[PDB]
């Protein structure tokens, strides 16, 4: 709605595959946590938002950027918002302006750690 | 909780990847719907529950059973509960006894329509 | 100059990366479907677009129906494609290499509903 | 009598079904890793168990660490396995065919954390 708590676990999945953002809000907050036991260098997760069209490009380039850049191309203009890459027992939050999004456009959230985006992706919709 | 509403969509995903069942309840109800536009013979979804150990065997045998058996081996003793296979606009509900489950055992829910179990799977735990 | 690709009953291609040599005039893709499932349940095509266009092609294809092989007719974003095949079938497509640009990211995928989740790979001209 | 399997940077094996002829005494699996990612990020092994035992092998292997190749040592459910490899590496494993039973469902998979979601296939003796 206005804020969502998302968990990325050791089973390589987020708790949810769909987020809806209330268009009447000015900002939207994503709180990311990592239940489980594996550290970020093996089962790291971030939360990255792009249009569905741009997802593939963001993932491909992020995979090539490495752990120390949180598997994201620095200053990637396609990334609307993102957290850092976290491991078990860590947390990160990102707040972004809702006007960065528009109705009728399809958005996807995903993890860019290599391989994870096959399962760790979902839709975000403005309503 | 005691009941959960689950949606399976045209993007081949359920809305959630984790369900928690309250141990104090006698029964648990899953309500499944299918938003979207594709019919069951193309983008059919069911909700099927087994232990994690048994999932592979249920999926493999279900795939071989065909559309008219809802992609499930009839009388499969590994299936704890399941809905029927539904397509867009349809709904099904299943209620099962919570004592069919035990604490400490890992359960998985999934769709057995050919190919779907790769992303349409999640964990179910008794708390 | 050609490649043999298989799409199976487990909703996967046997390769997720193709490199096309720029000195080639034409490139051929031979698609086969090992397995037992029919086209209506586990159909696969090989469709090529830029990486940026993939999502649009997939979404418009999904809406086009089985009768049109889940591909929008005359889709300008589609550089080349096979037909949609079932188990035991095969198809081949040949396209002109100069249609591709060196330095551009291209993707191949299946447009049957849901398949593109796993049935995708990259194609690059080198 | 042998098969060649590739595990890539896109977390997939190149085949998801192997059939072993029961007239063979031994069977050899040669595993390679195309791509560029290192073992710690995109490591792959080839591990064989019955289909009913897969989940237990994967779960216990996840907890065993990179230093043990994500496999519980002396796991009695593991029929055969390679070591965990990174890109540019190769390993082979040979196993006695009579260890497998005709009519049982076997699975091969990678035990690197999360990989088994996609890196799995069936193996049957015929
Ligand atoms: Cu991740
Ligand atoms: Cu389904
Ligand atoms: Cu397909
Ligand atoms: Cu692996």
């Amino acid at each position: 709605e206005s804020s969502v708590d998302i968990q990325g676990n050791d089973q390589m999945q987020f708790n949810t595959n769909a987020i809806t953002v209330d268009k009447s809000c000015k900002q939207f907050t994503v709180n990311l946590s990592h239940p489980g036991n594996l550290p970020k260098n093996v089962m790291g997760h971030n939360w990255v938002l792009s249009t569905a069209a741009d997802m593939q490009g963001v993932v491909t380039d992020g995979m090539a950027s490495g752990l120390d850049k949180d598997y994201l191309k620095p200053d990637d203009s396609r990334v609307i918002a993102h957290t850092k890459l976290i491991g078990s027992g860590e947390k990160d939050s990102v707040t972004f302006d809702v006007p960065k999004l528009k109705e009728g456009e399809q958005y996807m959230f995903f993890c860019t750690f290599p391989g994870h985006s096959a399962l760790m992706k979902g839709t975000l919709t403005l309503k």
